[PDB]
């Protein structure tokens, strides 16, 4: 009967009307904590440096473009004296500091792959230190991890630090995204966890507007990188004055701090008379009342529901996060390319709660898996001279991907039984991020061929989309109870 005492404190008063804007508010930068190679790793045009021994001194081709690496060994051999490369548009890069051209192109999509194989780790160890120390206690370590190796990376001098440094930011932003909604959701009513489950996707997919207004404004990688790594020390220097959630302390025994979390919310709220008429018998009283990883194996019922799903989250996160990347090619600037990726995310979900609701879950899921996967696939067809019609198929691809992930996550919770489903949606995002770390180790093999990549990133959504055929559909019913009464 938590929610009843949550009501009577106040429910939705000016404690949570401040807490948590200010929880949710250093969301804003994790959408350009996540998309920054491609301002910050842009690849400019570039050819050999000619011995400095006077025009004519690279083998060009395909329409006389230069070279890049031959340069004409007497007036055929490799450069071994450095790139002169462009200063037009992209000042200065990652690429242009450290030579990631023509015999390193791997280095890019490492880079990108250790900053992705450092969010599984945060999540798996920042949130399983966080109920076991308090979110509050963990919010404010993320806040200071996160801006004292963000800002020490912006001054590396050599590759690997720059690599160990972002994969340590992505460490911390990966403990930051869980704690946000597991300390927000447990302030609130019981009645109003929907209203503040579709705020964490309406203010995590404005952080690019800020990209693409910021990585314009400031195109050097230094300080760009600083420049977004540094209002963290702001977001912590005020993370003291946050409250722990009651509902932990409730959990783990100690109800005296319960009390005295329950007292100070009433005395901040105005209902000091309430705040005072609660003693230590009204909650022990009140409070009376108050699913292991292992068992979705050995139970084929549960088995054969979880692979089908992880299979989903695989698909749609490795496509979104092979889309995502990669703006260049489009003939248009990337700053114009960037918002437009970030603005065509409002149809994509007023269409995802218009069509989920009138026909069910398996047509919508897979009509946008299928749709996407052949938006994409498309792209590798369409010789690179179009670029009207080029780029509407990648914003159409991205819309549907949106919409799968918003219409993937109902399902998922809506599909799995009552006690299981805590740890069965863990499991079924963490699958969306393996394919986070294997998206970009696909694009290194451009090198044999300038279209397998998006080829590749084609198939698997369409492949995917014939598995939702092996699922009930769950449009207008209860909620499973058990693993006994879930028949259909
Ligand atoms: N768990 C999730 C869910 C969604 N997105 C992508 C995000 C920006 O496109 O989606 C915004 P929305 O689907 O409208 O909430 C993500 O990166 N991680």
């Amino acid at each position: 009967a938590f929610n009843d005492l949550l009501q009577q404190v106040g429910g939705v008063g000016r404690f949570q009307q401040i807490q948590v804007t200010l929880v949710v508010l250093p969301l804003l930068l994790m959408a350009s904590h996540n998309t920054l190679q491609n301002f910050t790793a842009a690849i400019p045009t570039h050819h050999c440096r000619p011995p400095a021994d006077a025009e004519v001194w690279l083998p060009r081709d395909r329409q006389g473009q230069p070279e890049s690496c031959l340069r004409f060994t007497s007036p055929t051999e490799p450069c071994t004296d450095g790139w002169i490369y462009d200063n037009s548009t992209f000042p200065s890069t990652i690429v242009t500091e450290w030579d990631l051209v023509c015999s390193h192109r791997a280095l890019r999509q490492l880079a990108q792959s250790l900053y992705m194989v450092g969010v599984l780790l945060g999540a798996m160890v920042f949130g399983y230190l966080a109920d076991r120390l308090g979110r509050r206690k963990v919010l404010i370590l993320n806040y200071l991890q996160t801006a004292v190796s963000g800002t020490c990376a912006a001054f590396a001098p050599n590759f690997p630090i720059y690599c160990a440094f972002r994969l340590l930011s992505g460490m911390a932003l990966a403990g930051i995204s869980l704690n946000c909604m597991t300390l927000n959701v447990e302030w609130m009513p019981i009645h109003t966890r929907a209203c503040v489950g579709t705020l964490i996707g309406y203010v995590y997919s404005l952080g690019q507007f800020l990209l693409a207004g910021v990585a314009y404004a400031v195109p050097h990688w230094r300080h760009l990188q600083l420049l977004v790594s540094a209002p963290f020390f702001a977001f912590f220097i005020y993370s003291w004055f946050f409250i722990e959630s009651a509902r932990w302390h409730s959990s783990s025994g100690r109800l005296d701090l319960t009390l005295r979390a329950l007292q100070r919310v009433a005395r901040i709220n105005g209902k000091r008379e309430e705040g005072a008429k609660l003693s230590m018998e009204v909650l022990r009283a009140s409070l009376q009342k108050e699913a292991s990883a292992m068992e979705l194996l050995r139970c084929p019922t549960l088995r054969h529901l979880f692979l089908c799903l992880s299979m989903l989250w695989f698909a749609t996160s490795f496509a979104y996060y092979g889309l995502v990347m990669d703006l260049q090619g489009f003939g248009v600037s990337i700053y114009l390319i960037q918002v437009i990726f970030g603005a065509v995310d409002l149809p994509a979900k007023l269409v995802g709660f218009l069509v989920i609701n009138s026909l069910g879950r398996r047509p919508a899921q897979m009509a946008a898996l299928l749709l996407a996967g052949i938006c994409i696939l498309l792209n590798g067809v369409i010789p690179q001279d179009q670029s009207i019609v080029r780029t509407s198929l990648a914003v159409l691809g991205k819309g549907c991907l949106a919409a799968s992930f918003n219409c993937i996550f109902l399902y998922t919770g809506e599909l799995y039984p009552t006690m299981i489903r805590q740890t069965g949606m863990g499991m079924g995002s963490t699958m969306a991020r393996v394919g986070s770390i294997v998206s970009p180790l696909v694009s290194m093999t451009a090198e044999l061929y300038p279209s397998m990549p998006l080829f590749i990133y084609g198939a698997v959504p369409v492949a995917a989309s014939a598995v939702t055929v092996l699922l009930p559909e769950t449009l207008g019913q209860p909620l499973p109870d058990t693993v006994q009464d879930l028949e259909s």
